């Protein structure tokens, strides 16, 4: 029905108008936004309006994604072998600022896992901490993780920082459908027909895409839907520069592994259908 309801029961707001819902507005995402309107992935995006002021801020005027659904059960995917900007690398050789929270969510998974020096510190670097997440989820091997779910019973879980082996994801999917075979179906079609999209998009093959989701949404009327979000960190390849988006992330290469995630992924989803 709406996002905002869900929320009810950070970065959105309510919009007045019906099926739309507000997004503080970022300078990348909203240039990405305008650019997919009129790109091959336009169907695969949620619909952008344009930017409106509220509380004298930005917000993008967005589709509510769940707005044709009643009672949708929600996924997020985060696609990507990388889940940050290069930058961030440099940023943290020449100046880099400590995390006391990173290094508390670290500690709590793998008490080894920081160095000598992190544990004096009690903190670590973004991307340490960002490589060490993609590493004991299942990013690094496969190229995409699952956030979070949000149910129809209201019930929503973030609990999946551990899910690594291509079998845990699996399991994961399997209990999100609940045995729809019309849902996992018509997901998959949507995912088939992403990838092809994807494959010949103008601004998939001059963007680096990282730290986008994959959002999935069904009910209980096996409506099933599939869009890319968050394009808060996809940026321009410099002088007319592409990316084949399957080949290993090597620092300078701005490779995102974003189609080796999705080829995975649609492998999971088709092995779970013929279970
Ligand atoms: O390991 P988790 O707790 O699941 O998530 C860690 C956070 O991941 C964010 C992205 O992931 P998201 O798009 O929110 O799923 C980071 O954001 P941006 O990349 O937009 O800057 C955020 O960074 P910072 O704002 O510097 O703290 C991280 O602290
Ligand atoms: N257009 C949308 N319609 C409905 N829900 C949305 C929409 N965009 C995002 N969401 C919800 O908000 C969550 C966070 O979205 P995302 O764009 O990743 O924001 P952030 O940049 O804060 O990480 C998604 O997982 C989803 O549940
Ligand atoms: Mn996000
Ligand atoms: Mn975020
Ligand atoms: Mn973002």
């Amino acid at each position: 029905g709406s996002h905002m309801s869900w929320v009810q029961l950070g970065s959105f707001k309510a919009a007045g108008t019906s099926g739309l819902i507000l997004k503080r507005c970022s300078e990348p995402e909203r240039y990405c936004l305008a650019r997919l309107m009129a790109d091959a992935l336009r169907g695969c995006v949620p619909a952008f309006h344009g930017v409106v002021e509220r509380d004298g801020e930005s917000y993008l005027q967005l589709q509510d994604l769940l707005d044709g659904f009643d009672g949708p059960c929600v996924l997020d995917c985060k696609m990507g072998v990388r889940t940050y900007l290069e930058e961030e690398l440099t940023k943290a050789r020449e100046r880099p600022k400590l995390r006391k929270d990173m290094y508390k969510k670290m500690l709590a998974v793998d008490p080894e896992a920081p160095t000598e020096e992190e544990h004096a510190q009690r903190a670590v670097t973004k991307p340490r901490y960002m490589q060490w997440r993609e590493g004991i989820s299942s990013s690094t091997t496969l190229g995409f993780r699952i956030e979070g779910i949000k149910k129809a019973d209201g019930s929503c879980s973030t609990d999946f920082k551990t899910t690594r082996s291509r079998e845990q994801v699996l399991r994961v999917f399997e209990e999100f459908v609940q045995g729809d075979e019309e849902v996992l179906r018509r997901y998959l079609n949507r995912l088939q027909q992403i990838r092809d999209t994807l494959e010949v998009s103008e601004f998939f093959r001059r963007h680096e895409v990282i730290g986008s989701s994959l959002l999935f949404v069904h009910d209980h009327c096996h409506r099933a839907g599939v869009w890319l979000i968050d394009f808060g960190k996809t940026t321009p390849l410099p002088d007319g520069q592409i990316l084949d988006h399957r080949r290993p992330w090597e620092e300078g290469n701005r490779e995102d592994g974003y189609l080796l995630g999705l080829d995975n992924l649609i492998g999971i989803l088709a092995s779970l259908a013929e279970r």
